[PDB]
């Protein structure tokens, strides 16, 4: 029942990640105590902790129309795109972020392929963080007594093929043909296998995290209502795509890898299909055939 | 930023509820720190806290094959049927319980209509308890610093009609005709209205709680795989049926109210459809017509 | 085991007290996790939370040589003198503050008699706050789960006469004659009564708080080493003098009430003798006779 | 801001220490929430956690007149003497314990020299445990979020000579000549050095812990009122004597080392003088000369 603690590592980058985690700790504490007000607070904590890291030059927030430029005093090398509070019914909500090195708004419009670090936090019974700096995915638990994030699994790997599919089937009347076919195959396998189970929390970080630890596939594809999908490329899709690919998974828009999409605006939406590679590949077969 | 605290109330009954809440506080703390081991612990905490309340005579636990009879020393008037830990991916899991007055195992086999109190706890970012002693539903938050449950809403009422439907559609190939028709109507409304949204966490307490605070309908109906449904009558369906009806909702097996089912065994399963009354009533129309 | 919470009250004044409590909550959390660094942090939290209350115009901090003037944007009516962190061996350390209405540094140099509110926090096993706005002393416990201060006793009253005396007797060779005589009487009562017990934590807030709840007397009188005493008039002696007098006690320098001392500098020291009135009065008799 | 955790170690002995720590965690939580009732609870937690370790055969508690014999079912090799709750004014109170290997009550009446492990917990702003299994003293912090004790210093060593003396000088009129002389020398050094500072919290664990981390001397010697001292040999003096000696200090009754006293009853009191060795040695010189 006794432990020793040791500091864990994965320059300006380290200070920036510490400050993003420090904001996550504060948001966790606010969420536990608890809408519009939480969104504002969360945004303030992220922006201000990130700015006073002295590591940032440009931020993009889900909450702010335009990119935020760091005061010249505090400027550093990195660009951060984040969703401070993504997602009341205690459904686990989250924080999502991706970090780039600078190249103006320009700097925030890079291919996901250029990511240097990314992560998400999920505010559940425990506050969990998944993080990658390009050498796999590590999972951490917030210890709010220490004020520190504890490593709980190294180099998380997603299953090659899962048995869960996850999307809002309430949009069935708007689905494109490939989504309709794929869903039909999950429920009516044509190969003598059992149907997949269905899960959809309706909070992206919750659904993506389940997909990472249990395997399967998560989808918010384009539909007649949302022709470009709903989820946001810079600070939702790209970060989770990076995490999922670093765990051995795939993430696609249907027509290309999410991380290869060249962004055309900071609040651009894209379709998102991700998870176990054999599952995503099966979805991709339905696309190409339609 | 300053508060005063006041004790809240809804004899042996009060001691019993205090001890069930005390077990819930301990389980919350165990869950936050975290499978089979948790199930065992949770069960131990409930049984032992309940037994030393000196208010119980018979317990039924999801975890135990036979009913547990309280030592004659500690015996009181009440019977408690509970699921100590219902539901790893931080999906909110829960504890469910219903309390009866005695009439042997016999005493645990009463109609839901005979319930004196019931509740559930959901272990999310916060640990929430819904409770009723027959005069409506009250919602409480665990304050683990005080070690006490704080009232956060009195007399919770569910919406007459919602816009969410919640079931595992991965069982579509096993659905009975009425379930197939109902799902089809939610996705393809024949009245010019928008489709319902779909949500399914796959943890009953999470799905039921969302249904109470946002409205809509939750279903685990009979299907070819599970001809009697999956969820357990004594300590899952009856307790949540009691809560939901006390909030102005309905809960049915498809052929009768859950609380009117006369149990034939302690671990008996029944189909469960519950939520907003107009939604459940619509489901019932699909049944009667098939 | 169930509670209801109700907001408690004692305009700009209320916003200011909320922000001082909010800083106390943050300091509590920092202390629990834990020298020079804590002093700096504590100071930052107080100054910044107080400034963005929009209720302050001038601050005096134990940590800062000169008075801090609030930016004209954020200016309000009140003046706050505080010791952000007063007192490693887990000895309970504290935060002390007094609030005045403005009249420049001038505004911080008022008689204690002019205080509008004052308090201290003690960071023990629990974080406790004593507070007065002039209508007695109220005691609060920090509930760090709610993020709120809970009332635990109204209108705290100190005993007329106690049985504890509290001072650093290691300074005996420097004591003035009246202190020597008084100490001698506590140990060698000339009236057939039992000796007083001795207690000295060596952290002022700990010693003062014990004196309030158990009764007796606390002293840091002048001595040959410290001819004006050690403790600071504006943000140690005056605040605790105000609290102690509001609980029915007395606080003196030996020659006059602490709250009547007209300050001659912001970091001025004064002797401090406080506690149960009959005890302080006995000390005062030793003074007048010498 | 990221950490890794590693299990720390110092057979039945390990299970016993885990269960004593588990009781300490529960007591910490009770203290934080808070007299006679706490004493009872604390005692229950220790006894029951210790008994179900399956490592004990005989317990002695400050709270119980006679030794407690473990049910033959649960019996193991070890004997535990403990003070479950030693020491309301937030003064840090504590838990003290010493562990022996068996030789009946007989087994609890061994010389301190026979101790296999001992420790104390102090319930402050943080809950700290000092522990030794005979290879020095290790200091741990309770992390109540993890439910685990974190190592914060290895092999703690007390200063050879300190500058604090700690005793209740309110007993001056009852002191024996050697105590009077020693106190006089601390206040009136005859060697041109400065007087010692005085500290006395009046809670033994608080005073002993300060003495370990800051150095100096702590005394509760015999006096006319308490001719055998006040503190209890088996579960106060012996445990802290063992800790203090393992940190390079000394602990004496005035006439012999505490750990060499052969106990004559389980609730026997002895005088206690402990701390920095040069300080204790100086006290011993005053004894021998009187
Ligand atoms: O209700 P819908 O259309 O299924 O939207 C769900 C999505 O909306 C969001 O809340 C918006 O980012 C995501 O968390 C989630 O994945
Ligand atoms: O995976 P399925 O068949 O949808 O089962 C989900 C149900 O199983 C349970 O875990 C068992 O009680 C419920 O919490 C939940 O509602
Ligand atoms: O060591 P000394 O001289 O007794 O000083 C103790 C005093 O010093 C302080 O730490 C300084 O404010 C007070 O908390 C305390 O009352
Ligand atoms: O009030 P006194 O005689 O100084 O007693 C203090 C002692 O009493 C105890 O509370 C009893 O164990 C100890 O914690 C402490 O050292």
């Amino acid at each position: 029942d006794m432990l020793t603690l040791t500091r864990y590592v994965m320059g300006e980058l380290t200070q920036l990640l510490n400050s993003m985690l420090t904001a996550i700790k504060a948001i966790s504490s606010a969420v536990r105590k608890a809408v519009k007000k939480l969104d504002v607070l969360s945004n303030s904590l992220v922006i201000n902790m990130l700015q006073s890291s002295y590591s940032t030059c440009v931020l993009v927030s889900e909450e702010n129309k335009d990119a935020i430029i760091t005061a010249k005093e505090k400027r550093g090398k990195y660009v951060v795109c984040f969703d401070p509070l993504d997602g009341d019914c205690l459904a686990s909500i989250g924080t999502i972020f991706a970090i780039y090195r600078k190249t103006s708004e320009k700097d925030a419009l890079q291919c996901g392929r250029n990511i240097v670090a990314a992560g998400y936090a999920l505010y559940g019974s425990a506050t969990l963080v998944a993080l990658s700096t390009g050498q796999g995915v590590d999972l951490f638990m917030l210890d709010p007594a220490l004020g520190e994030f504890v490593l709980v699994e190294k180099d998380v790997k997603i299953k090659k093929k899962g048995k869960i599919y996850s999307l809002n089937e309430g949009y069935a009347k708007y689905f494109d043909a490939a989504t309709t076919e794929y869903v039909q195959k999950k429920k009516f396998p044509e190969d003598g296998s059992a149907p997949y189970g269905a899960r959809y929390v309706g909070s992206m970080v919750a659904d993506v995290h389940r997909t990472l630890v249990y395997g399967g596939i998560f989808l918010y594809p384009a539909n007649q209502k949302s022709p470009k999908g709903k989820l946001r490329l810079l600070y939702e899709c790209n970060p989770v795509a990076y995490i999922i690919e670093q765990a051995g998974g795939l993430a696609t828009t249907g027509t290309q890898p999410v991380l290869d999409v060249k962004p055309e605006a900071i609040h651009q939406r894209v379709p998102l299909i991700l998870g176990s590679p054999e599952d995503v590949q099966e979805y991709l077969t339905c696309v190409q055939k339609n």
